[PDB]
């Protein structure tokens, strides 16, 4: 059916969501889960702030909609077309790149089609497990131990990381045969919704 969730709103403006949620039958509720249909992002007149729930959203192709589809529903009081407010971007891409309009349509081709992802080592704003799901929902296939990526041609090993949360390191590739980048490489892939080449992001391995 519908299930909401909300993200980057005020009191007031979650109310008029609620509000809107009792009319048309819509659950609302707080975390997000894979039963959730709609994400509703606070934006500008429809970039957002980048959010869990907005990464999230966009890992499960679902209604990243902006925060006016709501109060323009209230206002026309009747249920508007998801279509028409779908979030357009943030900081990764500027207002128009079609972030959660790639992802609603593709699912066939995910961007992390078949991956061997590990996010290794410290982990800050997001957490190891959240960008794991994340990659997991994008397709990719999660490991936990550097050792433990598949011994097989298939597939493409690739070491996440988040430089500032240590004190990983240059020797990741002392330890594995796999690439290593930054974080940011899954947050923007996955904000665009468009596999980001590596090489923007690799780290420094010493020999
Ligand atoms: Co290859």
């Amino acid at each position: 059916r519908m299930s909401m969730v909300v993200s980057g709103l005020t009191p007031e403006e979650f109310m008029l969501v609620y509000k809107f949620a009792r009319k048309h039958h819509i659950t609302l509720t707080n975390l997000i889960t894979e039963e959730t249909t709609h994400v509703v992002m606070k934006t500008d007149a429809f970039v957002c702030e980048r959010t869990l729930k907005y990464f999230l959203g966009i890992a499960g192709g679902k209604w990243v909609v902006s925060y006016f589809w709501v109060t323009q529903s209230i206002k026309e009081r009747k249920m508007l077309n998801e279509h028409d407010f779908e979030v357009r971007g943030d900081v990764v891409n500027g207002r128009n790149h079609q972030g959660p309009k790639r992802a609603r349509e593709s699912q066939d081709r995910k961007i992390f089609r078949g991956l061997e992802i590990c996010c290794y080592g410290p982990f800050t704003n997001r957490p190891t497990d959240q960008l794991e799901w994340m990659v997991q929902l994008c397709g990719a296939s999660v490991v936990k131990e550097l050792s433990s990526f598949t011994l097989g041609t298939g597939v493409h090993p690739i070491v996440v990381v988040q430089p500032d949360a240590w004190t990983g390191f240059h020797a990741i590739g002392q330890m594995c045969e796999a690439p290593v980048v930054t974080r940011e490489w899954v947050l923007d892939s996955v904000a665009l919704y468009q596999c980001q080449e590596l090489d923007t992001y690799l780290i420094p391995q010493i020999p």
